[PDB]
This record gives C-alpha cells, structure tokens and sequence, in this order.
C-alpha cells in the first residue's frame, strides 16, 4: 500500500463504543463485504455486493474506509490502498474485535 495519503488528515478518532465488524450494511443489511468509513464510522458494504460505501463516498466526499474482511484501508481519491501510523489503532480495534 501507499505509506502516507493527503487525506489521512480527515480519519477521526474511533468511537469509544469501539468497532463491530460483523455490522451489516446501514442500507441494505448484507452482512458480505463491508467496510467501515474512517471519518464517521458508518458501515456500508463493498463494490462486489451492491456498493454502499463507494455511494457513501460520492454522497459524503468522506476519503478512507477500512475492510472488515482484510483490515485493509482504501482511500477513493487515490485509488489506492494506504497504511500509515494514523490508521495503526483503528486496524488494531478492528483485528481485536475480529480475531
Ligand atoms: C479496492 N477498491 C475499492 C474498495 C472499497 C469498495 O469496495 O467500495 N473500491 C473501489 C471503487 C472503485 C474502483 C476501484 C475500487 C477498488 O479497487
Ligand atoms: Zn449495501
Ligand atoms: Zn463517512
Ligand atoms: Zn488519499
């Protein structure tokens, strides 16, 4: 993945009520492939299921959204997978709550 984003600056801190990563979709309800957005930590599933997160994204402009399948974050913006220190706890929350 990329080691620095320009839109790390717009992941927040995570909610103290911690993740969930067998949330289903806030619109649909699937429990396949979804992804957290790292700015408000609403959950909308991927691409190959029916494309919440990517609407999400169009609709908010909100950049970085974490997989609950791989812990992987993607940035839309870039188009690319980013890792860096700032998304360090998230994944760890993420990887607790999972594993
Ligand atoms: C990994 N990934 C993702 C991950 C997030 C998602 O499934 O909503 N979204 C894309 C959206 C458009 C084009 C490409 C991608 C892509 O390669
Ligand atoms: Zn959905
Ligand atoms: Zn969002
Ligand atoms: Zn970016």
């Amino acid at each position: 993945p990329l080691p620095w984003c320009p839109h790390l600056v717009a992941v927040c801190p995570i909610p103290a009520a911690g993740l969930d990563v067998t949330q289903p979709c806030g619109d649909c309800g699937t429990i396949q492939e979804n992804w957290v957005c790292l700015s408000c930590y609403q959950v909308y599933c991927g691409r190959y299921i029916n494309g919440h997160m990517l609407q999400h994204h169009g609709n908010s402009g909100h950049p970085l959204v974490l997989s609950y399948i791989d812990l992987s974050a993607w940035c839309y913006y870039c188009q690319a997978y980013v890792h860096h220190q700032a998304l360090l706890d998230v994944k760890n929350i993420a990887h607790q709550n999972k594993f």
